[PDB]
């Protein structure tokens, strides 16, 4: 499960988020793509050895962040935490973190389902402090 924490954050604030990516197959995870939630504005990422970070501007004036493995990636029995800063929207909302986990064999696990699904997205509730 690719999760993003904290699960609660203040509206309008610049929040430090942490994405946790655990290995769930017997082969390396080589790429993670995270969609920014609606009205959540990506700002900065924390560099990490063995990974390079890039941003993509979707056709809808939205942003994804790609963590690409420059070394071997997340091996079996490993997990990695990625930290970044994003500006929360000023209006309260349920922010969903659609994440896509790329394995070396070409398989992609889509952590995009509802909170009850087998592969759910994690959710941050953004409310006024
Ligand atoms: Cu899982």
């Amino acid at each position: 499960h690719v999760s993003v924490k904290p699960a609660e954050s203040a509206a309008g604030s610049w929040e430090t988020y942490t994405m946790k990516v655990p290995s769930e197959k017997n082969l390396p995870t080589t790429k993670v793509v995270l969609k920014m939630p609606k009205d959540v504005e990506f700002q900065q990422y924390e560099p990490i050895p063995g990974w390079k970070v890039s941003t993509q501007k979707h056709d809808d004036k939205s942003v994804s962040v790609t963590w690409e493995a420059t070394d071997g990636g997340i091996q079996e029995g490993q997990f990695q935490q990625f930290t970044f800063v994003a500006k929360n929207p000023d209006k309260a909302e349920e922010a969903a973190w659609d994440a896509y986990q790329y394995y070396k064999d070409g398989s992609i696990v889509e952590w995009t389902g509802d909170e009850d699904a087998d592969t759910p997205h994690s959710i941050t509730n953004i409310t006024s402090a």
